[PDB]
């Protein structure tokens, strides 16, 4: 896709800090991008859509390559369209904003520059953030992420492609995602079948798949910690079914995997850690910090920080495993004892150490689930099992919860506020802000 500019296209600014080894930190200026399918869609030469609720223009897209040269991305109206606002070091987003119409979530990218997405390699490192989920009832989901994607959001290697980052181009992630719109600077148009629960959204012929660290998907109820390998582990284009993930027939077709090495302290036992009000460990109702390290064995660490109190990852027994670190036996052990052989069969931690070895950009993203309403995150998955199946429960929540259409009536004023991002040498983030 080219870019249009009938709107102006003002990144929020949002600034974040470096650490050093040495036990300093210093202040970065960055800011938020909305990935291209929040956007307007159109002729470049007129305000035609080029896409309209949940279809195409036939006329203007009868193909991908012809698509893609007819029509641009626009420019976003960032608080009045699509409710995300930032303040220095503190981002928010609006779960349903209302203008000329109804916005639902938003998807955003931290930038290094006006055209170029921020990339962090992270292994060796750790990564800090403080987060406000009181507004996140069942079937949310405020996410903090990592994924393999080009700097430039896809312009060197697909020229017809000139968007780029500036306007959000170049999304993948381990359920190599086929809801997309563009993808390697064609059009999804060929192969569209509208979703029949969502107005605006659809499923196309191809996807687009890469490594993705999960760093924290979460609501007032539940949260969860999950690294996804794929084959290729950097951003590559799918073939419909052959996509696997979410969006596809059958999930394990791909290159990626889509379950991931998931930890979730509730669904591991540990029901008192993490929710609402002073009987949890962690008192949703009030921000706390989250700390991920990315030990270079490819383990992960984690801790957490409320009023000054400092919680690790709580411990979890399953079989032969036990501990707090996210490691190969906990892994492995959680395959054996929950089922499942997608995330070994990636290759593992091994396989995904490549992509933390590598760069990746930093998402931040509020959505509602019409695939699965949110229950595989914060209720009982599949909604059949019982407390008496493994891994079964990971939530309180109702297994009639998160339907869209009700949490968006229900709970149109809820909102994530993430703020106070910190990045260096493990060890580092925890000392002044610079
Ligand atoms: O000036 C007018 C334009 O502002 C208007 O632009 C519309 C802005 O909203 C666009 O709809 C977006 C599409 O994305 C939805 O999010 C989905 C959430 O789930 C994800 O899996 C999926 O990938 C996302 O697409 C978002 O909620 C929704 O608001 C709409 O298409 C634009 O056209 O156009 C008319 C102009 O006159
Ligand atoms: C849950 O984890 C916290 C933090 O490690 C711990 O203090 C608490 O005792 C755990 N709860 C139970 C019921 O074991
Ligand atoms: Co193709
Ligand atoms: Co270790």
């Amino acid at each position: 896709q080219s870019a249009c500019t009938l709107q102006s296209e003002t990144h929020p600014p949002l600034t974040w800090q470096k650490c050093s080894s040495g036990g300093t930190c210093t202040q970065q200026t960055g800011s938020v991008v909305i990935d291209a399918n929040w956007r307007w869609t159109h002729a470049t030469n007129s305000s035609t859509n080029c896409y309209d609720g949940n279809t195409w223009s036939s006329t203007l897209c009868p193909d991908n390559e012809t698509c893609a040269k007819n029509c641009c991305l626009d420019g976003a109206a960032y608080a009045s369209t699509y409710g995300v606002t930032t303040s220095g070091n503190s981002l928010s987003i609006d779960f349903v904003t209302q203008s000329a119409q109804k916005n639902v979530g938003a998807r955003l990218y931290l930038m290094a520059s006006d055209t170029t997405y921020q990339e962090f390699t992270l292994l060796g490192n750790e990564f800090s953030f403080d987060v406000d989920v009181s507004q996140l009832p069942c079937g949310l989901n405020g996410a903090l992420y990592f994924v393999s994607m080009d700097a430039d959001g896809g312009v060197s290697k697909y020229p017809t492609n000139t968007a780029g980052a500036k306007y959000g181009t170049g999304y993948c992630d381990s359920q190599c995602p086929r809801d997309l719109k563009f993808i390697n600077g064609q059009a999804n148009v060929e192969g569209w079948e509208p979703s029949s629960n969502n107005a605006n959204t659809g499923i196309g012929g191809h996807g687009s798949c890469c490594s993705e660290m999960d760093i924290w998907q979460a609501n007032s109820i539940s949260e969860a910690l999950t690294p996804h390998p794929c084959t290729t582990v950097g951003q590559e284009i799918c073939e419909g079914d052959g996509c696997g993930g979410t969006y596809s027939d059958n999930r394990y077709g791909g290159t990626c995997d889509p379950d991931g090495c998931d930890w979730n302290p509730y669904r591991l036992g540990n029901t008192s850690f993490y929710g609402p009000g002073s009987s949890f460990t962690l008192d949703t109702t009030k921000k706390l910090t989250v700390v991920t390290q990315f030990e270079t064995s490819g383990a992960i660490n984690r801790y957490y920080v409320q009023n000054g109190v400092t919680f690790q990852q709580p411990n979890a027994e399953l079989g032969s495993y036990s501990g707090n670190e996210l490691n190969d036996d906990y892994c492995t052990a959680e395959e054996a004892e929950f089922g499942g052989s997608s995330f070994s069969d990636k290759g593992g931690l091994t396989q995904f150490k490549k992509a933390t070895s590598g760069g990746m950009v930093l998402v931040m993203s509020l959505w509602d689930d019409y695939y699965a309403n949110m229950l595989w995150l914060d209720s009982t998955y599949p909604t059949n099992e019982t407390s008496s199946t493994p891994g079964a429960v990971r939530g309180s929540c109702s297994t009639s919860s998160g339907v869209p259409a009700q949490v968006e009536s229900q709970s149109p004023n809820a909102k994530v506020t993430f703020s106070n991002i910190k990045f260096g040498p493990i060890g580092s983030t925890g000392n002044p802000s610079g």
